[PDB]
């Protein structure tokens, strides 16, 4: 038996585009997801965001699903061109009333909601001015994180600035697999450190609207090994929160990053340091498999181990997010803690007697949740724990192939099927941990 802290908050998390469909319905603008997806040989087999979970429509029933598992918590991020169209300027009243009904309705079932104000849908129109690229950035950002904090901040009190902005900067303008789909290392620097500006912007301004509001930031890691007995100290301090934190918490870069990426950065990047040094509320780590990592003549390469994979490929190491928590309390000391995501892609298959029997999901759950437990008992200040995701949803660029769901969606009914880690969570909720 573990059980978790009192008042600890169990929840799910979702995103946007991933799960509404409907990118243009009541006037929203083009994102650079729905431009991206709709580019040939972009997104596997084709698929867009156009449909998804029709979460757009359907976000009655997904609530309710929440409620009935008696899940405390959502996690789910707002599509910034639902919301200011061009991206700054005119504001929407229908992109603000379908985030409204959402909210109130969460309320109304004593559901807590973690809004994501970004996780990864620009407008389109921002990116025709460069997007992350672009220094105003920050001026766009600012002005449309304002608009969300003095329309929803009187009912939403748990904010989160950006999804993995390390995802957003590195896949996005230096890999090309995720949208914009740009491939130009002096374009990723910059928008890492672009990133960093308009978020801290975005707290700097929350403070003045949101006065008994918390505000945190969202991190993707990876539990890094070393294939023998350097490289793991580089692939931290590149692909995990101290990318970001260093400049949040000590005024500048890692060192390693600077040793790699220096001359990427803009040269007078540190004038800007003393305003991204923002105080945040709390770190959300996000957290899904390990790596075995080795110097090789970006001077590394991975390793593959046997290890259980999920469908991704991902190597299963549970003890990872252990080790990420406790790494983040001994580097930073948050004042608090979310793991804001933590799930696997599996093979789901509804069988005969109707039930998906995601045995390795629940495996996969059972064991990390038990090692967040461990983290817990040696002192991290974890106050929450979020299951990535309520449903099957749209991959980015896998599409509809790779499910993450504990509800399982057939997408040619848009049925719901609760799946058996969807049923061994619930009762880890209502119990508080597990036994
Ligand atoms: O891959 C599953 C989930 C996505 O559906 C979420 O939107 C995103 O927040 C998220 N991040 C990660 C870890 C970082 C990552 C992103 C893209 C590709 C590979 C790793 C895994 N996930």
């Amino acid at each position: 038996v573990k059980k978790f802290p009192e008042g600890f908050l169990w929840g799910v998390a979702t995103a946007s585009y991933q799960i509404e469909g409907s990118p243009l319905a009541d006037g929203a603008g083009m994102s650079i997801w729905h431009t991206f997806s709709h580019t040939p040989g972009n997104v596997k087999n084709g698929d867009t965001g156009d449909v998804a979970c029709d979460h757009y429509n359907r976000w009655k029933e997904d609530i309710e699903i929440i409620e009935k598992l008696g899940v405390k918590a959502y996690r789910f991020s707002i599509s910034w061109p639902r919301i200011l169209p061009e991206g700054t300027g005119r504001v929407n009243q229908k992109g603000l009333d379908f985030y409204n009904r959402i909210i109130d309705t969460l309320l109304e079932k004593g559901i807590t909601p973690f809004v994501t104000i970004y996780h990864w849908d620009l407008p389109f129109a921002l990116q025709l001015k460069g997007g992350w690229a672009n220094r105003e950035i920050a001026d766009w950002f600012a002005e449309y994180s304002r608009v969300l904090f003095e329309n929803f901040g009187d009912r939403v009190k748990n904010w989160i600035t950006l999804n993995e902005p390390w995802v957003v900067a590195i896949v996005g303008h230096l890999y090309g697999v995720h949208a914009p789909g740009m491939r130009d290392i002096y374009v990723a620097f910059r928008a890492v450190h672009n990133l960093l500006r308009a978020h801290a912007r975005a707290v700097k301004v929350f403070r003045e609207t949101v006065k008994d509001g918390k505000i945190g930031i969202v991190f993707n890691n990876g539990y890094f090994e070393p294939a023998s007995e350097r490289a793991v100290r580089f692939m931290h301090q590149f692909n995990n929160y101290p990318l970001f934190l260093n400049p949040i918490y000590r005024g500048d870069y890692p060192e390693l990053v600077l040793e790699f990426a220096r001359e990427y950065l803009p040269e007078n990047y540190k004038d800007d340091m003393s305003e991204i040094q923002e105080k945040i509320d709390f770190v959300g780590l996000n957290y899904y498999s390990g790596h075995l990592v080795k110097f090789d003549p970006a001077k590394v390469s991975f390793v593959e181990r046997d290890l259980p994979k999920t469908a991704m490929g991902w190597e299963i190491v549970p003890e990872g997010i252990y080790w990420i928590l406790k790494k983040v309390k001994e580097e930073y000391n948050p004042p608090e803690v979310y793991i804001t995501e933590n799930g696997a892609a599996f093979d789901d298959v509804v069988s005969e007697d109707g039930r998906v029997h995601d045995q390795n999901r629940i495996d996969y759950l059972k064991a990390h949740i038990g090692q967040a437990w461990k983290a817990i008992q040696e002192g991290v200040p974890l106050k929450g724990y979020f299951v990535w995701s309520l449903l099957d949803n749209f991959e980015w660029a896998e599409g509809y192939s790779k499910r993450f769901g504990i509800v399982y969606v057939d997408y040619s009914t848009q049925k719901r099927i609760v799946k058996d880690s969807g049923y061994w969570y619930s009762n880890v909720v209502k119990n508080n941990g597990l036994e």
